[PDB]
């Protein structure tokens, strides 16, 4: 089997993206952030607290002839954004761009936090991570993709997210059309978890490349790239005017600033990050401090291949035995 989903940004600054999700039967379409950097499907339902859901679509599983309580499971995730949420667990049907899984683990919110409840857009999450990270208890749960994988042509799926337009998650199979060159696959670590990889270095604007390890995620979930403090300071210092503004939370620009773009390696591979991919707009309506979008991991732990790298780039998530991570231009 395969399966393949349009994902749109959710906003003008493409700072997440929403992919119909059917659920249930007859089938409830929420739009979820598809997320490879965690390993919960959970929605806002019926069972949510009412003055915790403004405008999302809810799932409700009275409705659904197909949905089961999974007796005594319940969740609670927190994201790295300090966000969370929490509730309990029914199991149902559920289908992406034509592949359908039954008996999928379809977490129902009770709780969510503020910011959540504060994006009217996002219907909820569904994790692309390994299923290690599932957070229901007792019995940990498995990730759609992980449930999906035997049924499907070959066990992968693929991110194809759009600079300020939709994109593609494919389930199953490799579009050769979607990407130019070849794909340059590397090895992928899951001992936390994550698609964790090692990109072999990096280039500011038309500046000589820096062989330099930078072991990272592929974080379809996270907006933005955050590399180390070095990387990042070596990409700003190229743009007038920019500076770290501890007020703010990150790097800002003048946003009459032309940015330079950047370049990660895979292997012996490069992707280029246009410069526009790194303006994420004014601070503050009106503002002519614009926040950048490339922003430093040393808070974080981890370094984030997230949306501005990833939608620079095909990028192949697969899921064989041994998993890897290839990359393409496109």
């Amino acid at each position: 089997s395969t399966g393949s989903a349009t994902t749109t940004p959710i906003d003008s600054l493409d700072d997440a993206y929403i992919t119909p999700v059917q659920i249930g039967t007859p089938a409830q379409t929420l739009n979820l952030d598809f997320d490879t950097g965690s390993s919960d499907l959970w929605v806002f339902s019926s069972e949510t607290t009412a003055s915790e859901v403004d405008g999302q679509t809810i799932y409700t599983p009275s409705k659904s002839t197909t949905a089961k309580l999974l007796s005594g499971a319940t969740w609670s995730i927190s994201y790295g954004d300090g966000s969370s949420s929490s509730g309990d667990v029914y199991t149902d049907t559920v289908s992406v761009g034509g592949l359908t899984v039954t008996g999928q683990a379809v977490e129902s919110a009770k709780k969510v936090s503020s910011s959540f409840t504060e994006d009217s857009t996002i219907d909820g999450l569904l994790g692309l991570a390994f299923s290690t990270l599932n957070t229901v208890s007792p019995t940990q749960q498995k990730t759609f993709f992980d449930n999906a994988k035997a049924s499907l042509d070959s066990p992968v799926f693929t991110a194809d997210l759009g600079y300020h337009a939709p994109g593609t998650y494919n389930f199953g199979f490799i579009d050769t059309t979607a990407y130019t060159g070849s794909i340059t696959y590397t090895a992928v670590s899951t001992k936390q978890g994550f698609w964790e990889w090692t990109s072999t270095g990096y280039a500011v604007g038309s500046g000589t490349f820096k062989s330099t390890s930078i072991d990272g995620i592929a974080d379809t979930g996270t907006t933005l790239l955050y590399l180390p403090a070095t990387v990042v300071s070596a990409y700003w210092a190229q743009v007038s005017g920019a500076k770290s503004s501890s007020s703010v939370g990150g790097y800002v620009f003048p946003c009459s600033a032309t940015l330079p773009s950047f370049t990660f390696g895979v292997g012996s591979a490069r992707i280029v990050i246009p410069g526009d991919y790194i303006d994420f707009g004014p601070i503050s309506t009106g503002s002519s401090s614009c926040f950048g979008g490339i922003q430093s991991s040393a808070g974080i732990g981890i370094n984030i291949f997230g949306d501005v790298a990833l939608k620079a780039a095909f990028v192949v998530f697969n899921g064989a035995t041994t998993p890897t991570l290839g990359f393409a231009s496109k």
